[PDB]
């Protein structure tokens, strides 16, 4: 619907539609986007007006006098009214042709009138609009289009259809209307708006949400340039600083105070064209000095200025001898010019070692403007030259009185040895015996000396940064080092670094949301303590006495992503320097070796990484066959000497569904995670579609307009995600040489358990708990990606996208900037100068473009040697993880590591480690040693392999067990070394009672 | 103490304590370092 | 000269007044560590002129 209720200080609930609404503009329309505007979108009155129903109205600006107000109606000001309706033929007005009245400045009297037949200039009469002073036409506007929505009128005379401000007249301080229109549906609007600051949503220059910047959250919302924030830590301001005192110091000086007054005489004329037009014959008088009157130097220690106007009018002759009239009366003004200063900042306390004011441009540093102001223009006459000074003995003063006032312990403007600024002034104890006053590194006054008894004041800032803690969207916390309120939050808490303002009610358990170091933040805004991560302990190779083996397992899967590859750009530097100029190829020949050298540099780094990435992939055929959801739930590939296993997958097949590719993918060889992290994190590579002109160019066809040219990388997230399912479906490859015969899942599972550790239970196996785990692990992890590895993974491949794009939105903004030229434009600059004057101005552009194209390269290149670091890692992980098991403790995860899988990811890959995480442990009676005695003879056995634990039984018969698992085995005469003497710890043994 | 005897070329001696002397300035005091300045330090 | 400051207080002065002080003052330090330092070999003043023209 089109009529909507304004809520509480006017503003357009969210569920809007906003389908006569645009935003208005001087320049272009925006097409997509989000952006931070000041727009008149606050609605003070909205007036609905019903099909077949009579609008007439007249209204001034200065007077929010409303009829009918659907909704509460405030009392401010109106700048813009504007008029939702689709204002075609049909629209009838109650003025005749004449569908709006203006009433300007002055009384003039304006008319937009319509007619159905071409008005000549001057002169007195498909529809043609004219703009009317006095009956006759003024300024022809054009024929009506079909397509008009909406009319802004605003009150400095701008009106804008559509958005875009076509027309401006004076401005406006009346304007009387009277429509009426059948075929507007049910009801359209009138709406009578202020400007505001808020963040509009644009797709296809429509607005489709408008975000009010009115409260603190909102404040944040605005700043980050997205309605929707991610629970986090965001730099605020502890308050806004308005309405605090003044205070000047100064040094001492005797008070001796002049008054310069400048009469200014304006003489003024009416143009051909009624206009009126100041005389150059104006005259400017200073005060008498030395006989003199066109010099004037200040001789005393403070001074003020002031400038009387006087107005006379003339004939065309140069003979001033009435009085202004309305029209020509105007007032004198001075205008900064190219001084250092404005003339209206003099007695603000500006200090000077001499100033002087004369008619004559020798010898004069700087010159004001002498203008003339009129009701409609401001007009320059004269010239007024400044010599000055720099120096503290002359200042300039508000009026005529000490000058010292100091403001303490509370927020002020200061001007203090002149230094200005906003801050809070404090009286410490502290003894500096030097200097007047101190500053910091950045320049900032910190602390100043009075002059009369020494002693120290120091200067803080009103305001500091804080940081609020939003979660869901909400304001909960804020850390602040000033202890008082902000941003809505009153009570508070000590920490020994800052104070912490929450929602909680302080004079705590809960589950941090957002944490960062030992800080962390709860829902309910409580302040928690993160202490560092416990574990049980690390398995030491001990054999002697009490010792602990892990016996109990489950499966843990963990989640890391690498980054492979970057992607790619290649640059036409001639296309991005000159934008197809030939004059500006002919300068650029001669800076030829800049573009050779960003070429070649660009082109050498893609190929070094092509040929990199080029050695790491492939993929088996046999294995390939196998890698599929649908082979891994069929016993077709299976050996027949499985019969008794359903298919390859067994219980594993709901872990291995998500990891897997599927038939049910929108790419081939594609599985679920692979999908959703392709979707929730993250376009078309056609370049031929750029050229074809069927409409409006995207971002990536304007950057090719630009010579920025991304190389295709969908072939290599291909060969990446088939690379993956060859890893994948390797694993249960029987042989190699042959066709796809395959094993089940649960004998390479059982292979690799034998290798973490040999199995010595063969009847009594329980895979089932393992693969219980690993399902539910990999479906959480699913739920997840649709657990703080899954949230780092994220993380990473977000941080990944986010800077390739600004990379390359860097560069293509590059390329609005001026380098101090007329013009960013090539052909602009070409098109208004002559060639000689012209490449000077194209010259500057060229350097500049120059050195953001070193930039980028310098930067692509830094990128390109982390992204090989990054791929080296990647390498031995998927060698030493995925196609073997590494012996290097902790390498392929926190746990004693069973297998890896890999899936493509954006510019990378992703792992799941599956690991054996223990949840009991078993205590044996370790010995290191066993002192055998045969009567005479005694020597000692030693375990041959260092890894093997020896221990007793009931039975006293010794066994042997690995430490990574607990699988005990009867130890045999094979496994020990004897030797000759015997340790301390030993355990004591006959020949009978030996093993074997 | 505040006398010292200044050595060949009016150089101040490395063990005076600089108990009434300041670093010339026309605007603010460094309150804190060390700087490489041009100030009337050779006691003739 | 490189001077020390402390609290508004001149602490130290150490004069460029030799090639080892003139090391001293360029690394704004009066105790130097260690190793190797750029310097020039020589300095020039009081030549005569040379003029070439066409
Ligand atoms: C690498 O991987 C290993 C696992 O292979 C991780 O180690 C585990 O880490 C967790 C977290 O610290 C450990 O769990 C904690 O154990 C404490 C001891 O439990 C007692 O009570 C249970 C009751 O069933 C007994 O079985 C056990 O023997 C103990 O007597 C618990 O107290 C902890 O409880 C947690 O939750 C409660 C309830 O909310 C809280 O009150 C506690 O404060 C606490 O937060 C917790 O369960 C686990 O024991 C470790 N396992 C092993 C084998 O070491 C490593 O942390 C990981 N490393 C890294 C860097 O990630
Ligand atoms: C397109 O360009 C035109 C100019 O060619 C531009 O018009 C400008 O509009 C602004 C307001 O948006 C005018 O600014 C004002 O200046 C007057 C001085 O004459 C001030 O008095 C005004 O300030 C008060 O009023 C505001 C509204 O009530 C308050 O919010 C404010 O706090 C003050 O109380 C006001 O700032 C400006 O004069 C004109 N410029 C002209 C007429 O030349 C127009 O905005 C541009 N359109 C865009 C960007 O969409
Ligand atoms: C604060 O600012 C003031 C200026 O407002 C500044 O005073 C300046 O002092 C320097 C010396 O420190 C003066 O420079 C001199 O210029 C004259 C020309 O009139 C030269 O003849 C001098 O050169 C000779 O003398 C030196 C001393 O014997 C020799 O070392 C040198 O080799 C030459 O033989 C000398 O360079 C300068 O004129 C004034 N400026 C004025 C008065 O406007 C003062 O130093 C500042 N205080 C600080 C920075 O602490
Ligand atoms: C690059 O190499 C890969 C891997 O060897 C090739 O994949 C192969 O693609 C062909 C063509 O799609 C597949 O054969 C066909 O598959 C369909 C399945 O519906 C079937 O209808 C046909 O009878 C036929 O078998 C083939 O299975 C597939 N190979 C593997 C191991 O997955 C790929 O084609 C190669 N690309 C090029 C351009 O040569
Ligand atoms: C994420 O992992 C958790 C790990 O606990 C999974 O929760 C577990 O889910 C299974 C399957 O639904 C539950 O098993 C069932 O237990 C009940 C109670 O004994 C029993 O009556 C049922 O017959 C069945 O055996 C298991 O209890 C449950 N564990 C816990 C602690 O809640 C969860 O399903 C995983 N999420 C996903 C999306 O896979
Ligand atoms: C707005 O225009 C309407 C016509 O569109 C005006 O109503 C007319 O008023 C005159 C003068 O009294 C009557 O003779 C006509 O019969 C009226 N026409 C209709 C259709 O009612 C109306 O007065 C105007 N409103 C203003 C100027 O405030
Ligand atoms: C256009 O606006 C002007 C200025 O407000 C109006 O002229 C005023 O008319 C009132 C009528 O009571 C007089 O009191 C004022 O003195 C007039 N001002 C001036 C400067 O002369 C004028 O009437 C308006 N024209 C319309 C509404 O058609
Ligand atoms: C202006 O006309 C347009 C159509 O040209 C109106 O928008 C349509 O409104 C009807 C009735 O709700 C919808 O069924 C159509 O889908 C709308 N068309 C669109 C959105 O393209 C619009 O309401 C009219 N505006 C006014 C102020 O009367
Ligand atoms: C500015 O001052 C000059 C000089 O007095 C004025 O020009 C004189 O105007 C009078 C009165 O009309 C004439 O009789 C003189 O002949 C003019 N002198 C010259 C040299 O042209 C001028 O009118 C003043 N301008 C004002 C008051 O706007
Ligand atoms: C600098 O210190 C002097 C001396 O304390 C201050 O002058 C005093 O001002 C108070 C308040 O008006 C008087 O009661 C004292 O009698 C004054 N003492 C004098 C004149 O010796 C002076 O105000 C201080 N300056 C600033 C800027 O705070
Ligand atoms: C290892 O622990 C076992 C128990 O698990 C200890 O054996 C017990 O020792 C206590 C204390 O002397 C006796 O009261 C029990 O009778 C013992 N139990 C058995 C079954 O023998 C043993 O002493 C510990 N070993 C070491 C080396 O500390
Ligand atoms: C593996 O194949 C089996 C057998 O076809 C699938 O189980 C069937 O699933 C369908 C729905 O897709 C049900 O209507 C049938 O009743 C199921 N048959 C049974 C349980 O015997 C199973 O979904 C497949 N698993 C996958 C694709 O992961
Ligand atoms: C490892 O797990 C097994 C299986 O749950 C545990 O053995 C059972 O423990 C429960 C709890 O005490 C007893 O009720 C059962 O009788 C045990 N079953 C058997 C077959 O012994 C075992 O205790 C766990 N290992 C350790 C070292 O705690
Ligand atoms: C294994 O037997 C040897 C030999 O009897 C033990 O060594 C004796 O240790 C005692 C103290 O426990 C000493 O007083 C004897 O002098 C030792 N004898 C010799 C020949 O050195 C040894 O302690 C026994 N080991 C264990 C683990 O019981
Ligand atoms: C007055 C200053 C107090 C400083 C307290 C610091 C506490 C929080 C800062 C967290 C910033 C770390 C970056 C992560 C931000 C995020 O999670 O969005
Ligand atoms: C020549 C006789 C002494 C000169 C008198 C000058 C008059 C006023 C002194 C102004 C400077 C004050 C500096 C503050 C010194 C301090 O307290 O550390
Ligand atoms: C005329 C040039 C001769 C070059 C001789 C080079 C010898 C020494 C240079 C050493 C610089 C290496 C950096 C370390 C510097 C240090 O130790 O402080
Ligand atoms: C405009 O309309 C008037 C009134 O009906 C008519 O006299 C005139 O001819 C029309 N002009 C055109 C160009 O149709
Ligand atoms: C406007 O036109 C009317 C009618 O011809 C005329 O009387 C009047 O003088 C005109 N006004 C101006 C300011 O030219
Ligand atoms: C300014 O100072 C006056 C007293 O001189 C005080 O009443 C007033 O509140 C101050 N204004 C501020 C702090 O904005
Ligand atoms: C200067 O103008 C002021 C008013 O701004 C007036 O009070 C004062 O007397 C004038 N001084 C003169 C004319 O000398
Ligand atoms: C906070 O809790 C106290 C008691 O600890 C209670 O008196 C007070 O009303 C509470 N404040 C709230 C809920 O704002
Ligand atoms: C300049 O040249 C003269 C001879 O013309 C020579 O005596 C003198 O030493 C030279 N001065 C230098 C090298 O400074």
């Amino acid at each position: 619907t089109n009529v909507f209720a304004p809520t509480v200080g006017g503003y357009i609930p969210d569920g809007f539609s906003f389908n006569n609404w645009f935003l208005l503009t001087n320049d272009s329309t925006f097409v997509s986007g989000r952006f931070v505007t000041n727009q008149p979108l606050l609605v003070n009155c909205l007036w609905p007006v019903p099909s077949f129903g009579v609008a007439a109205q007249e209204f001034c600006f200065e007077g929010a006098q409303f009829s009918q107000c659907n909704g509460v109606s405030l009392n401010n000001t109106v700048d813009v009214i504007r008029f939702n309706l689709n204002f075609t033929a049909d629209v009838q007005s109650g003025m005749g042709a004449t569908v709006f009245s203006l009433n300007t400045t002055g009384g003039v009297i304006l008319e937009i009138s319509c007619y159905n037949d071409t008005v000549r200039e001057s002169s007195f009469y498909p529809k043609y609009c004219y703009v009317l002073y006095n009956g006759t036409a003024l300024k022809y506007l054009g024929t009506l289009p079909p397509s008009v929505k909406e009319i802004a009128i605003s009150k400095w005379g701008h009106f804008y259809i559509n958005g875009y401000n076509f027309f401006s007249t004076f401005p406006i301080d009346c304007i009387s209307f009277n429509l009426t229109t059948s075929t507007s549906g049910a009801f359209w609007t009138i709406a009578y708006t202020s400007y505001t600051e808020a963040l509009v949503q644009v797709e296809n220059t429509a607005i489709k949400k408008v975000t009010y910047c009115n409260s603190h959250i909102n404040n944040i919302k605005c700043s980050q340039l997205t309605a929707n924030l991610q629970n986090g830590f965001y730099p605020v301001a502890s308050s806004e600083v308005g309405l605090v005192n003044k205070s000047v110091v100064l040094l001492p000086s005797f008070y001796s105070h002049t008054s310069v007054n400048i009469t200014i005489d304006l003489g003024m004329k009416l143009s051909g064209y009624g206009q009126p037009i100041a005389s150059a014959l104006s005259n400017i008088t200073l005060p008498m000095q030395d006989n003199n009157t066109d010099v004037y130097c200040i001789r005393s220690n403070q001074f003020s200025v002031y400038v009387h106007s006087t107005c006379k009018s003339s004939l065309w002759d140069n003979v001033f001898n009435s009085d202004c009239t309305d029209v020509l009366h105007a007032t004198a003004v001075i205008k900064t010019g190219t001084c250092p200063f404005s003339f209206d900042k003099l007695n603000n306390y500006l200090t000077f070692n001499k100033f002087c004011l004369s008619l004559h441009p020798v010898g004069a540093n700087c010159k004001f403007d002498v203008a003339a102001r009129t009701r409609t223009n401001e007009q320059v006459v004269r010239s007024l030259y400044v010599i000055y000074e720099e120096g503290d003995n002359i200042a300039g003063v508000p009026s005529d009185n000490d000058l010292s006032v100091l403001h303490l312990d509370s927020c002020t403007d200061y001007n203090i040895y002149g230094k200005t600024g906003i801050g809070i002034i404090r009286q410490t104890n502290s003894t500096l015996l030097s200097g007047l006053y101190y500053t910091s590194l950045s320049g900032d006054l910190l602390g100043f000396k009075n002059v009369t008894d020494g002693v120290v004041y120091s200067v803080t800032p009103c305001d500091v940064s804080a940081q609020a803690a939003v979660i869901d969207g909400t304001i909960v916390g804020a850390m602040t080092s000033i202890n008082s309120e902000l941003l809505g939050l009153t009570h508070w808490t000590t920490t020994p670094n800052f104070y912490y303002y929450s929602i909680y009610n302080y004079t705590v358990d809960c589950e941090p949301i957002i944490t960062y170091s030992n800080i962390g933040v709860c829902k309910n805004g409580a302040l928690v303590f993160i202490n560092v991560t416990h574990s049980d302990g690390d398995v030491q190779p001990i054999s002697t006495g009490n010792v602990t083996i892990p016996t109990n397992f489950t499966i843990s899967v963990q989640v890391e992503y690498i980054q492979v590859y970057t992607t790619p750009v290649s640059i036409d530097c001639s296309r991005y320097v000159c934008n197809g100029n030939p004059r500006c190829n002919k300068l650029l020949t001669q800076y030829v070796s800049a573009c050779q050298t960003i070429e070649q540099a660009l082109a050498m780094g893609a190929r070094l990484e092509n040929m990199e990435v080029d050695s790491m992939l492939f993929v088996s055929e046999n294995a390939l066959k196998l890698a599929s959801v649908e082979a891994f739930n069929s016993t077709e590939h299976l050996d027949p000497i499985y019969k008794e296993w359903p298919n390859i997958g067994g219980s594993w097949l709901g872990g291995l569904k998500d990891i897997l590719p599927s038939h049910n993918s929108k790419r081939k060889y594609r599985s679920a995670i692979e999908d959703l992290l392709f979707d929730k994190v993250v376009v078309d590579e056609d370049y031929k579609r750029c050229t074809g002109g069927y409409d409006i160019a995207d971002l990536v066809c304007a950057q090719y307009y630009n010579g920025i040219m991304v190389l295709p990388g969908v072939a290599n997230d291909d060969k990446m995600t088939m690379y993956t399912a060859s890893l994948a479906g390797g694993i249960t490859l029987g042989a190699l040489g042959g066709g796809a015969v395959a094993i089940p899942f649960a004998v390479a599972v059982q292979a690799r358990l034998n290798y973490v550790a040999l199995q010595t239970d063969v009847l009594n196996k329980n895979q089932q708990i393992l693969a219980n785990a690993f399902n539910q692990a990999i479906g959480n992890i699913t739920q997840a990606f649709g657990l703080a590895t899954v949230a780092k993974a994220l993380a990473k491949v977000q941080d990944v996208v986010n800077t390739q794009g600004q990379a390359l939105s860097h560069l293509t903004v590059q390329l609005q900037n001026n380098f101090q030229a007329i013009s960013s434009s090539i052909s602009d600059i070409y098109n208004r100068l002559d060639p000689p004057s012209a490449d000077a101005q194209v010259d500057r552009l060229i350097t500049g473009r120059l050195t953001a194209l070193n930039a980028f390269v310098s930067q692509t290149l830094t990128r390109q040697a982390e992204v090989r670091a990054s791929r080296q890692l990647a390498k031995d992980k998927v060698n030493e993880c995925v196609r073997s098991q590494s012996q290097r403790f902790g390498f392929c995860g926190n746990g004693t590591h069973l297998f890896s899988l890999a899936n493509a990811a954006p510019n990378g890959m992703i792992f799941f480690h599956t690991v054996l995480l223990p949840t009991a442990y078993e205590t044996v009676t370790a010995w290191s040693g066993i002192c055998a005695s045969d009567g005479d003879h005694t020597f000692g056995l030693v375990v041959k392999d260092v890894q093997l634990t020896l221990f007793r039984n009931l039975d006293d018969k010794f066994y042997l067990t690995p430490r990574t698992m607990y699988q005990p085995r009867v130890a045999t005469i094979s496994d020990f070394v004897q030797i000759e003497g015997c340790d301390v710890l030993f355990v004591n043994a006959t020949v009978i009672e030996l093993p074997g």
